């Protein structure tokens, strides 16, 4: 089954900075912002736009594997980034893909942003929403939006 999760939250930053940190500099920023679950990244093969595989290096406790993060549509004009995961630790037994859709919208907050991450989980036809793996995916995605709300609260300017 595809399950469809979202975390919509409010940031100190205009969404240009919030998309440009979370998604565009995901390669170093996410692995500095939940540094316990992600260690580093590399742009594996891609044109910078969609059809790009990023390789985000990935952990539980210690470093585990490379995970492969597939860019499917970027939109800095609406501060969106849609992506996918063809291979990875979560993909590993029970999932055939995961998607993410970022949209970053305007907020009622002064100078701020609505961040969204979506994540969907395409559970292999042998497997559910892994109560183990999808409860991790939803809590680790919250990890980043909260830790980025703090880190981008301290470097609002960096991604300008």
């Amino acid at each position: 089954g595809v399950f469809c999760y979202e975390d919509e939250a409010t940031s100190v930053i205009p969404p240009a900075r919030l998309f440009k940190s979370f998604v565009l500099d995901a390669d170093n920023l996410i692995p500095k912002v939940a540094p316990q679950h992600f260690t580093s990244a590399e742009n594996l093969e891609g044109n910078g736009g969609p059809g790009t595989i990023k390789k985000i290096t990935f952990a539980e406790g210690n470093e585990f594997k490379y995970m492969k993060h597939k860019v499917e549509e970027i939109d800095h004009a609406n501060f969106k980034y849609c992506y996918s995961i063809i291979e990875g630790g979560p993909l590993g037994h029970t999932l055939e893909k995961i998607s993410y859709e970022i949209k970053m919208a305007a907020a009622p907050h002064g100078g701020g942003s609505i961040l969204k991450i979506t994540s969907k989980y395409h559970t292999k036809g042998n497997a559910s929403i892994n109560e183990e793996e999808i409860k991790a995916g939803k809590e680790k995605a919250a990890g980043l939006f909260k830790a980025v709300e703090a880190y981008l609260l301290a470097h609002p300017d960096a991604y300008c």
